[PDB]
């Protein structure tokens, strides 16, 4: 199986944008692939965090994986800072890192690692003989700089990494509310923007009783990006809980006004999500359990990590750790 | 429990007389008084290319010169970087509480600036987690440490400040005399261990033999008549070599003035060139029994390693429950 690495933040609030497009999907794919979750609480200390919440926030995120589906005996999910050989590994690549790279990724009052956090995703990646990587378009020019580290450390030494992929293939369109052009981002500032995982049925009403539809006289539920962009995603985000087609809608909807879509979109939205808050819930209160999640995974991801950081500390020449 | 101290030494280029007057000298005669940690600094080596077999050798040749100076495994902490994983964890974290002009702001990051990768540019963030992972008092330097030294006491404030007391914050011990040892042939320029012009250097390895060449073709000065005075504007090799018999034989510098009253340069350098040549050949004798001991070497690594593990551990602990990661369990 290809070996897959995805960051999770402790201290992103995921959306339905983040569940139906992104997650939803690779929630599916756990048989097809070797899929590594790491819970970045290493490069979430990059922006000044407090303490409390930041713990809090690491165990909000496993829960919520878990409950999305992430099953952690076919899943590797763990807490970054557990496994010691991410930092170790860091140290190294930045000496095989140009000053000139970090300086070129898009002023002295900066944290250094702000400046330097792409060399520990770089290390993150390269610790699990990485096949593929799903990335954002904000991701990817640090990809490029691990396939960069990659293809520069192998050339010295000999192919002790892989060279990572982009998972190429997209998933479920989901838009802003109140700006259907834009993107549905759980880093919006404007969160009357976002249906976020974790809100009630009153809270969604509330929002998508005022997300932006359009003026056209008559009013009409159907499809078109360009002319009816807020009539659209309600139609999309609709499409993507049920499962129904967009023409099949259109024919329900036939005759209906704007608040019957909007009121069916709530609906709909709400009772996803309220099976998804049983189990995170579930989950998130049960402490023991998600220790035992915490440990496996750390035991499973250190078993691989010391393997690849072995074979690169051979290849630098440093003396080999003595044991017992 | 006594003070803590620690230092360290890269296994990079061939270890000098500079190196063993700012630093090694003072480790061995602070083993008793202080408990002592020493680290052969190989993940901060890297930041300039090596080759992988010479690095491996360097590491253990480090090892044995520091056994050989008088370094007691039965007193003092000796154990390789690598091998305790606490150094790079707590560095990363410790990147987070350091700004990106503080760093750029360092004198040598500038002078070291083909290969400017990040690990030069971040040297003195790792350098500092070395220091405050175990809660160290004293830090045993030379004057071209002071900038970086100062860094790890405005980190170890800053931290503190914001969660309580984590570290200790370190104070350095830079030596009276012998602090900045100067090049033979360009005493307005320090000596290095990976000099281009080896002249410049006395090795610690180096034939004795050749290191009395080395004292007797140093550049002194135009002084008419000869005059042994310590004067580093005007006589530059003069005082670095009264500087080296200073720290060699522990008189101080006007001792030695009095003492080269009515004398010139060759004597100077005759008394510099015995001192010297009786110091290496002492402890290169010393070293190839240390050297060539292999299971004695494995057994110093394993024994420090697990000894420095143990209280890095309990200080990365600390900072992880302080900054708030869940514990690892
Ligand atoms: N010409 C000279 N005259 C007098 N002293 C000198 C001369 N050249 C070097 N030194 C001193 O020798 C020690 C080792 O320096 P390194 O370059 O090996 O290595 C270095 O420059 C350190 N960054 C290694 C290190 C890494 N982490 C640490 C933590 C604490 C103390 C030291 C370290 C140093 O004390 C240095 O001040
Ligand atoms: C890029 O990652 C790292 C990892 C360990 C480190 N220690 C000091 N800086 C570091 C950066």
């Amino acid at each position: 199986k290809p070996i897959v690495f995805s960051g999770a933040q402790p201290s992103g609030e995921l959306t339905i944008g983040n569940y139906m497009g992104a997650l939803r999907q690779w929630v599916n794919m756990q048989d097809d692939y070797h899929c590594i979750y790491c819970i970045v609480d290493q490069h979430a200390i990059t922006v000044r965090q407090d303490a409390q919440k930041l713990r809090k926030a690491t165990l909000d995120t496993l829960a919520l994986y878990l409950a999305c589906g992430i099953d952690p005996e076919k899943s590797t999910i763990f807490v970054q800072s557990h496994v010691p050989e991410h930092a170790q590994l860091g140290w190294a690549l930045n000496c095989y890192t140009y000053f000139g790279e970090l300086s070129r990724m898009t002023a002295e009052n900066i944290n250094a690692g702000l400046f330097d956090y792409p060399v520990l995703m770089a290390a993150d990646i390269l610790l699990y003989q990485t096949n593929l990587v799903p990335v954002g378009e904000d991701q990817k020019q640090h990809l490029e700089l691990s396939r960069d580290i990659a293809q520069r450390f192998n050339a010295l030494y000999g192919e002790i990494f892989k060279v990572p992929e982009p998972f190429i293939p997209k998933s479920a369109r989901v838009m802003s509310l109140l700006e259907p052009t834009k993107k549905m981002s759980k880093s919006d500032d404007n969160r009357n923007n976002v249906i976020g995982l974790l809100e009630d049925p009153k809270s969604v009403v509330k929002k998508i009783k005022r997300a932006v539809t359009d003026s056209d006289e008559p009013p009409v539920v159907r499809y078109d990006v360009q002319n009816k962009a807020g009539v659209s995603n309600l139609l999309d985000i609709l499409s993507a809980v049920t499962g129904q087609s967009i023409p099949e809608l259109e024919k329900q909807f036939e005759g209906k006004m704007y608040g019957h879509l909007k009121g069916e979109v709530a609906d709909a939205v709400s009772g996803m999500l309220t099976e998804l808050q049983e189990r995170y819930h579930r989950f998130r209160n049960d402490e023991a359990f998600l220790q035992q999640v915490m440990k496996d995974g750390a035991e499973k991801a250190s078993a691989h990590a010391s393997r690849t950081l072995k074979a690169v500390y051979e290849a630098i020449g440093f003396v080999a750790k003595r044991h017992h």
